[PDB]
């Protein structure tokens, strides 16, 4: 399993920006899939995750600005980030916590993102 992520940016404040993270790979274990995020220098926070249908949670900064969602067909999830601001930068990583007896996570390699 590889987590492969792309569609950062720049982007001017108030702007917006869609993430994607394509599993590649196989498993026929349940997942959770995650986004986090981690400014220069600062700790890595919990941004948002999805895991069985319409079970979605966020941090609470960006509830109402950020959208996660999944194309099962594609094997990808998506961060759809609105209302971008400074407090937004960051580089920001995908990842998946699979399996029922014991866990397998991945990591997803990071793309960055910088708000005017």
């Amino acid at each position: 399993v590889q987590l492969v992520e792309s569609g950062g940016g720049s982007v001017q404040a108030g702007g917006s920006l869609r993430l994607s993270c394509a599993v590649s790979g196989s498993t026929y274990s349940p997942c959770t899939t995650g986004w986090y995020r981690q400014a220069p220098g600062k700790e890595r926070e919990w941004v948002s995750s999805i895991s069985s249908p319409g079970t979605i949670y966020y941090q609470d900064s960006v509830k109402g600005r950020f959208t996660i969602s999944r194309d099962n067909a594609k094997n990808t999830v998506y961060l759809q980030m609105n209302s971008l601001q400074r407090e937004d930068t960051g580089m920001y990583y995908c990842q998946i916590q699979c399996g029922v007896r014991s866990i397998r996570e991945y990591w997803g390699q990071g793309t960055q993102v910088t708000v005017s």
